[PDB]
């Protein structure tokens, strides 16, 4: 086992495979340590999951400060940090993925590149090299910076992203609101007017797949 892992890939080469809550270390570094929820079982594992929606009781409709730091409950809906977000992406190549089930549907969608910029940057996104069956509705949002209510299209649909005018994903929206533009939308799987019962967005080292 790695003594400070530094991510979840990290943390499943220990030998634990059951999906739940692990301690990661930013940079390996044991005065950084994180608590984070370890999806230990979708395409081999080891994915941070950093958003899950699945029952709407939380609120999504939060200011910067909140998404800069995190919110939630990391066993049910939460948002793990735009900060976070920066220093994990910032050790090394990660890839995204994106998990949605709606009435036993699923799909997927999945981002060879992923990184998140750094506060001056606004968080700034990059996604490269989609696959999946969800449809490439990220990228319409590459290279923009994130936007909340009080840094306008988060005011306008109530909810948080990198936005640009406005989306195609709209994962941190209103639950079970399938007015138009105003849900749970992934754009090219379901559209506008259909709000998706659960959606999870989660990263790993993109050399994961042959290690």
């Amino acid at each position: 086992s790695m003594p400070f892992p530094k991510d979840c890939s990290q943390a499943m080469l220990n030998g634990d495979t059951t999906s739940g809550l692990y301690t990661i270390y930013l940079n390996g570094d044991k005065a950084q340590a994180l608590e984070v929820f370890c999806d230990m079982t979708s395409d081999g594992g080891g994915w941070i999951v950093f958003l899950r929606r699945k029952n709407g009781r939380e609120n999504f409709y939060q200011n910067w400060k909140a998404y800069a730091a995190g919110f939630g409950d990391r066993r049910e809906e939460f948002w793990l940090g735009l900060d976070n977000l920066n220093k994990i992406t910032a050790q090394g190549q990660y890839e995204l993925r994106v998990d949605l089930r709606d009435h036993g549907e699923t799909a997927f969608a999945v981002y060879d590149k992923f990184s998140v910029g750094d506060a001056k940057t606004r968080y700034k996104l990059k996604v490269e090299g989609y696959s999946g069956t969800a449809g490439d509705s990220m990228a319409y949002h590459n290279g923009r910076s994130f936007s909340t209510f009080d840094k306008n299209c988060a005011l306008s649909y109530k909810g948080a992203f990198w936005y640009r005018n406005c989306h195609r994903v709209n994962l941190m929206g209103r639950y079970g609101d399938n007015n138009h533009s105003q849900g749970v939308n992934w754009f090219h799987w379901k559209g506008h007017e259909h709000s998706i019962q659960f959606a999870e967005m989660k990263l790993r080292p993109s050399n994961f797949r042959n290690l």
